[PDB]
């Protein structure tokens, strides 16, 4: 099987690098790919956040500030391409085609951002699609997909299985929050229903032991037609 | 004041070039370039459409059909250059920086599509805000902004003016009619929303007379907050 | 055996994209590059010649034309690519060096033009040269090489071989046609002759079963010293 | 005249950055540079560092690891130009002849790193010689070039002036010092020997006031011949 | 009024530089340059046919030998660069559109070989037509284009004048002479010939003083309609 | 085993291209390859040096030499790169990663220099840590390391075992011939400590029977902890 990886930044530096789930999902990763093609797409997290801030204290434009968030994302990315040794692909990743080639040659490619305009969720359900992959694996700071925000709503529940259809729900099919995050970002979320490939929403728990979150024997949400 | 000019490519390239209102486009953008800054993003058209249908009957991604799409909107925007002669940039553009320097050497720069996930609408929109444009002229096939798409719903006439987010409702703010065309791109549309930038939108008619236009005096549909 | 595939974009696109055709090459296609390797190099065809056209009204040069054909050849190109499915390199090649990588990788690298100055007629039987292949494959618009133009002197017939010279001097000596059209262009079949490459004109009917036209059983042209 | 500054990573961007200090520093770049030709070159400081260790733990080459560094000092790079508005170069620098460039469309080019095995204080220096400026302005996070690191050796002080030859020893010559950092990296200090050119270094303190500074009046050490 | 120098390697980089020359023809183009928008495209010489005869001796392609010597041309590019000090581009030229835009920073491109495919004089005429230049010098090795190759047919003297189609019979236009090299390569002289754009040829002498040679007076060819 | 090859220049081309050593060297290198992963890097010598000269007069930057010497070097790459006929990578290789690329498709990848600042012997410990090779051979025109330079000081004498230590003495400790000329270059040896990679220095002699030299049974010097 064909995966791809997202991994969303806030879980690989939530303040600083996480040194060590780093070397875990690496150890994990490489565990993966010795029976499967895998690809990643990493997160900017905190540390994208802030340096956009200060872009918008001088009021540049969404897409430089999208520059840099990318800039950040790649400067993480790096950090898995580190950890996993001889495995990955040599450099980072930037763009779907180059992901391709290091497919081709049993290497996981770890990419950042791509171009400006796209969250890391959306370039990965897009990598996803590009590579005609069959599960797409989100690493996020959240146990699953909740009917309502788990860090407010009390009246959320983690949903274990559901359609593409329903997700789009969940996170909001409102073509404002276009660009928005989310535990899958409204746009990334909108792919998956048009693409209608399966995704595992699980979290720094479960990516624990890839190997079951693969099979199903995780404690995840899933989502497919 | 900097302007940016959205034009349609089947406006421009219709099913077989208008040498004349290509030449009569080109002469304007020349003129009103004497004392503004002009930029120019523009389309594929039909063209593009029949090519990436062909592509969709082989099961092809988005991203490559965005990339077969992209690939001809540049065809067109060599015709445009063509006709510029001197004052454009001899090459088509495909960032925005390169859009920058362009405006810098005093040159028209001319952009087709840059990157897939963006619309020709949504580049340009993208363009004016990052090149702190003070108006976006949108050259669309349709007379201006109807109260619904006149081949469908007769009991339409237009809008000479109205809120962004009245904009947004013509064109269905649906998390789905994310990259679809209209008389402007759904996702392009709420760009303009949060950027509120003065967006005019008219034909091939009062395109001929961009001076009237960008002055105001016109009968396409004015947005703006 | 390693087999360049020169697909005359009049073939491919004679108005509009020849589906049904584009499907057939596709399948043979794939079908010859499960034992051997395959690159193959596509036309401009119609639609090429009308963008040329519009920048002849303007008085581009020659090179900014040729650009303007190789965009138009590249996305011809894709149409292919997008047929080849999963066999195909997965974006236009743009170089020899590129094409090898594709081959390398198990692939078909399909190429439009590369830089201006080559028809796609040289173009291939460089590409061939390059990569050191066994036979180059001419699919046009004409049952095979004629004494004299089929459509016009009355006393041609088809040559069912012949050697590099003689095609040379059917085609034309002058090293003013140098850059024209035919059968196989001036340029290319004098590189041809150079190279000594056993190439093989057939048209869009013998195309349809490349395993004989590969092992002779065709009704085309053959040349070789 | 050319000046080259040289600003740290850790004065920029700290480890949160001073919004403050950027824009004045800014603020007087945009001055100076109105009747100078000013290139800048900046740092990475601790993020870098931080990432670079990380690559460290994974036993990553050198040249990965300083590829990470690059990658960081280029984001910091963007947040100056941010803040330079109007007035530098659009994106970051990473070779010279752009850098040029810049000076010619009269436009600030920011530089981060320029490839692997340069010290940003080397990639300045080096800059200096390529446009031939007159003075090299070093904006590091210590008050001068002290007989030794203060944090280190407290019986030391700074030493207003010097010869190149003076500083490669506060700096130890060792010729596998090379790589280091201090407050002026090693074989940075060796290329300023050789070109001679008058080398400033400063603190954040003086940095707030360039004009005083580059005329000669500050507090830190003015290296030169 | 624009200039297109097809300056010759073996006249620049003889065997062994004349730093004298070098100087006096940089000089010299400084001043041209001053009242008159000036591109220079050189070769490779002795030095390049050498490195090509090794390539051929292990029997490598038609491209593979070209590009080392388009290598080859550009170092030689760079030295003269390296002469016309801060009014020519910093880099060699690559593409037409890069020598375009040296044009408009007021500075000269100097470019080497573009492509494979492309002897020097083509990619000078090329260029000529690409940017509208209205005289074409050919500063070869040899005084002007005689009847017959001096070193050949001593019965032979030179002609003042005469037109492109004289010039393509001097020259052989046999469509197998396409790649030679000779006082003015064939099919550089038919890119003259549909271009009829003047083309003066002259020696290292005449070289020396390019006012009078641009100014119709010297003692080479001036070939033209 | 995973072998680099850092051939100098003055031994691949001392005065002209040594036909018959690249021929040697080739048939050797194919030889290695066939049961070895090889990476070659190759010097730019005499021609090297005389090229750089010129531009002295001229007096050009560090970086603008340097330049031109790689220029240089990547010529003579291409002569090995066409001796090694199918065995090696197509072009010039000119960084790390896509060397990586070439080893992967068991091609072998001949580098010229990298970026400026950095000598062969330099480019090649590094491109030898970044690959993680076993082995770092040194083909020179030196028949091994000797205490002292053999064409000078008389009580000279050839080391045939030594610590990476000691030969940072022999050569130099000073961080002012960061960047010069030796068996091995200064900064090189300086890597070769750090990276402790077990490097061999042979000559033109040893040169001709690999599969001794890679096996320890040479007349050369070997470099390891
Ligand atoms: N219905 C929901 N279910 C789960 N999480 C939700 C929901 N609604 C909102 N959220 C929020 O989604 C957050 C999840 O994702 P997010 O903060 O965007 O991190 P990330 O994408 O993993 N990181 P990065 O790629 O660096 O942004 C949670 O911590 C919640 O605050
Ligand atoms: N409310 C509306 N007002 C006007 N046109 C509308 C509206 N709603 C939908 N449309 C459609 O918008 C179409 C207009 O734009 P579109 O077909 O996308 O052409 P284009 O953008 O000019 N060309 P190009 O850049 O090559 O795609 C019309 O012909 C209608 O079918
Ligand atoms: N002696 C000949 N034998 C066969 N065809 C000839 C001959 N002389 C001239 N021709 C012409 O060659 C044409 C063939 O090629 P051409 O029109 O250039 O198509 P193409 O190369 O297949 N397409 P493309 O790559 O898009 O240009 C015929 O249809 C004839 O009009
Ligand atoms: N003789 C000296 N004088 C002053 N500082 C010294 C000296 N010797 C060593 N140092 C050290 O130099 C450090 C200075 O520079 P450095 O840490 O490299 O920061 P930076 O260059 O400003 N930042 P960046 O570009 O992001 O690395 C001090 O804090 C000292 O630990
Ligand atoms: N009719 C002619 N008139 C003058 N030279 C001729 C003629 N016919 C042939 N030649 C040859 O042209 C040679 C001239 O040009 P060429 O050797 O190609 O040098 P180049 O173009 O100056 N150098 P470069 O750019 O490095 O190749 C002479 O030395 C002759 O051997
Ligand atoms: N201790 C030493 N042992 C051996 N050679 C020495 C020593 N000290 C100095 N040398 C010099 O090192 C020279 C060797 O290398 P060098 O001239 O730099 O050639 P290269 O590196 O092989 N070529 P290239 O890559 O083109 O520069 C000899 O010929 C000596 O003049
Ligand atoms: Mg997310
Ligand atoms: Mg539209
Ligand atoms: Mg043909
Ligand atoms: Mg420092
Ligand atoms: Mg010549
Ligand atoms: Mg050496």
């Amino acid at each position: 099987m064909r995966i791809v990886f997202d991994i969303g930044g806030s879980v690989l530096v939530p303040e600083n690098p996480d040194i060590d789930f780093i070397k875990e999902i690496a150890y994990q990763l490489t565990k993966v790919s010795e029976d499967h093609e895998v690809a990643v797409v990493v997160g900017g997290g905190k540390l994208a956040r802030k340096y956009i801030e200060v872009a918008e204290k001088f009021n540049s434009s969404e897409t430089f500030k999208d520059f840099i968030g990318i800039q950040i994302t790649r400067a993480n990315a790096m950090l898995l391409i580190a950890a996993l040794r001889e495995k990955a692909y040599p450099v980072v990743v930037e763009d779907f085609w180059e992901a391709w080639k290091a497919v081709q040659l049993k290497k996981i490619p770890v990419m950042g951002g791509t171009h400006p305009g796209h969250t890391t969720d959306a370039v990965a359900a897009l990598l996803a699609e590009f590579l005609k992959a069959d599960l797409l694996v989100v690493i996020t700071n959240v146990d699953g997909v909740y009917t309502a925000d788990p860090k407010k709503d009390p009246t959320a529940k983690k949903i274990k299985k559901m359609k593409p259809e329903e997700l789009l729900e969940i996170v909001g099919k409102g073509i404002e929050k276009a660009g928005s995050s989310s535990v899958i970002d409204p746009l990334a979320a909108k792919i998956i229903a048009r693409s209608g490939i399966k995704t595992i929403v699980i979290g720094k728990e479960d990516a624990k032991d890839l190997f079951r979150v693969i099979k199903g024997d995780h404690n995840g949400t899933t989502i497919e037609p």
